[PDB]
């Protein structure tokens, strides 16, 4: 029979109380986080936005990754996406959450493919959805360095946007966590500061990603930040680059510092988005020196 | 033996601005590209199936504010042509209609006989289980380019097991082709000369290779694909190796020859 | 108190089951068709589109023409027309339903007389009415050949839409019928391919409806096609015309033959919209020939 | 979630005049194209397994008067090399060998844990089940030269679906490689230049599509396939297209240039 279409629906949202306890090997900490928001793709084919699902990752979880760093192994026991609409019902294409059980596979290419995915759930922008994924009885190793991500993440979300008008909103959505997850073991409080050189070495919170370039100029290492927010990277050149950082595509940059042999730079950048990151050119592949991310 | 259940995605519906309804059909086999992209790798290996549950599912895509109607109905007879009038679609058995910016669903009803795995030559009445009817209307000139997409929740039940069936459909120009059937060729005589032309069934990123004997009037060119990129040298005994993107069925490329079947070789896949 | 307006309101149609039964004198078939679906009007004054109520009408039934070809009287013990919208809630206008017991009288020529017609129902193209005509216990026979339609035909709708606005959609809704036949008596089954001369005579399904119209070039007989699908219409000459048979207003015309004595045409028309047709030209009124209409 | 049964054919031993032993390794993931040749299609559209049930018959196929041995051991780490000397293979639970004219069978018990699908990157201690270590050795110097085959007969467990990963290997002479680890490069300077070999892991038909910017000293050649037809010319901007029919792993063909990182892209398929 008639089936009604509303001019637009409200969610009220209200910042719940997460629920600690303790267990014989540890806690159960239970939860709500905010990942980020869609935002507006005129195209047919999907664009992506992903975020490991692991304790202590600074683009996934904001409050758990403090209480997890008192911690070893995690388990987590519930966990379930949801899906709150703030565009109007008049906005076309469609919104895609995926859960992904290998963490480094990369987003599909073409639409078939993003559901194929096994539990991948869609509806229209304008309605909310939840996605819960089932989860199983291993534990894994807290993120804590460079390892691989098959032997440590529980998985990876994706979240893609596709179909929608030109005359549409600019933003469609936010996917919000909630988990129930099982910190086991204990140890000395550790660090929230990534630091490693540019041989591919890492050990901390995953807060950076660098990723080589050959170019005409030289070796472009490009800090992508997988976080969004406001982060400060100290770095420390053993040979002199070409140039020292530039901004690339992230917003309100700033550096103190000078380029030159046994020269160390100071750049408060800030993120209004996941990805975006700062750049450095130097004439050597595998350049000598070190690096620091901090959230500050 | 061997059960797979899945969902698959079979095209996305589009505007029907003009009068006329515009009906898209595809067949119900394992073996069809047209409308199964996953469950053709695992069919290829079997040369028997049986669907032990079928349905199909309409998500919209629209916005509310769309006009016109999309119908999804079953056909039983896979060689029976498209409906010519809407009271003869709305008469068929199992016809669910709805608004374009909503949902429904058509479980299709399934029987207990074993069907052989399409080979492309066969009496269709022999081999596939049925069609799909996907019918768009009464759109106006406002409404969005795209109205939504039509998916198959299948579990079916391959038997048997064989030789896996070649992954690239060879063949050549004017004479036999092996493989799934991922492109069809077709001639028409024209000013410059005849111009052979292939058509696209599925959906997808493809990878044509050819190979020209003699020296053509013109190389590869786009016709209606959506993407093209060429990367030979139209010449006498060279090829041309060539990435087509295809977003509607029909879409391709062409060339030409000015001499009627010409000796040569293609390969295509859908990379 | 409040009352609220949706953006668009969404009706599910499903194919129902036909039930049909055996009686004492016949059989007792019911079941659902669509007859057309309604156009946007931008003017004031109504457009019509009617469909005569009868057994063995291909314009109206589509499948019980073939279910009544093999009975020769009929009672439509319950008939009622249903309209489903498939237009947003800011479409203006209206559209109306009204079941004229004459199906021979031409539809009404202005607002105010279409409203006086006995169960006139009318509503906003965006919402769905029913209008239910009562029926009689009188037999009548299934149409045949060239009769009088007060004889034969049990009725005529008529749907009328007016008042939308330029920026409106294309469409505003379908009619669909709901029946529930007697049909009486039996008889070998008869073909279904109308057939006649165009001294007046037919002979069948009433799929054509021929018209004459005096022009500079001669009479003019335009071959108006009451249904909507695909037809042939083979056609023979004794004498010698002025032209053959050419596209009026159809849509995919095609004809297979010559114009001249003893010559037949072919023509595999093809209908869009009820009403279009072909038409021929000749010098002589009431020319002497044949013509057969069929559905294929 | 999906359980599938085969039967497969890993390889054919050869004769060893040589007493000692030489062996042949074969790790064991169903998407190692050196090992399953149906396996791999159905799961690229899976990323975990878990192999139920799992065994490796060896087929005789030389006559009656051969000597010498073959034996057939399942090593749980696919990263050791093989051993040394006969004591240590022999040491290897379940190693069981024959005289080549007679058949045996073994049978290899399993575990209860899911393991990632290989990518060909990871480590093998995380991804693989096991490596098949095939052995022949004092075999005389007037025997046959091909011994018995060996299959492999499992049962595995494929879950968590995914998005279907390409069936052509696409790469790069610059390091990239996005397929079904189908074909592998390698560089040896020569005496005309940089030697690029094209050493297939698999074994059955191929066809290797490849584009050069600049025209390379010499187009593909033959180094030890059993079959090698190369369509087109080699030229700056031009394209080759050859078939290769491979019968035993690591037979490639050769593609000699004067540049170390030649300009283009290649693409690999099974044919």
């Amino acid at each position: 029979t008639r089936l009604s279409a509303p001019v637009a629906l409200a969610y009220r949202e209200v910042s719940t109380q997460p629920r600690v306890s303790t267990a014989r090997d540890g806690i159960t900490r239970s939860g709500s986080e905010l990942i980020t928001t869609l935002k507006k793709n005129t195209d047919t084919e999907p664009k992506y936005t992903t975020a490991v699902l692991n304790p202590s990752e600074p683009g996934t979880f904001n409050q758990l990754i403090k209480e997890a760093a008192q911690y070893e192994k995690y388990r987590f026991t519930s966990l379930r996406f949801r899906y709150s609409p703030m565009s109007p019902s008049t906005t076309g294409g469609k919104v895609a959450l995926a859960f992904d059980r290998d963490a480094a596979k990369p987003p599909p290419n073409d639409l078939a493919s993003l559901y194929n995915i096994e539990g991948c759930v869609s509806s229209v922008p304008w309605t909310g959805f939840i996605l819960t994924v089932p989860t199983d009885s291993t534990d894994r190793f807290v993120a804590d360095g460079i390892s691989d991500p098959k032997l440590v993440d529980f998985g990876k979300l994706i979240m893609a946007t596709y179909g929608q008008g030109a005359n549409d909103a600019a933003q469609l959505g936010e996917v919000r966590v909630e988990y129930t997850v099982q910190l086991k073991n204990r140890t000395g409080s550790t660090s929230d500061a990534q630091i490693g050189d540019f041989a591919g070495v890492k050990d901390g919170p995953r807060l950076v990603s660098w990723s080589k370039t050959k170019g005409t100029a030289g070796w472009e290492h490009d800090c992508h930040f997988l976080g969004t927010g406001n982060f400060s990277l100290t770095l420390f050149y053993e040979k002199a680059p070409v140039s020292g950082l530039e901004n690339a595509d992230a917003s309100d940059f700033s550096v103190l510092g000078e380029a030159a042999a046994g020269s160390v730079q100071w750049a408060g950048v800030k993120v209004a988005e996941r990805g975006q990151g700062v750049k450095m050119v130097t004439t050597e592949e595998q350049p000598k020196g070190k690096w620091q991310a901090l959230r500050i």
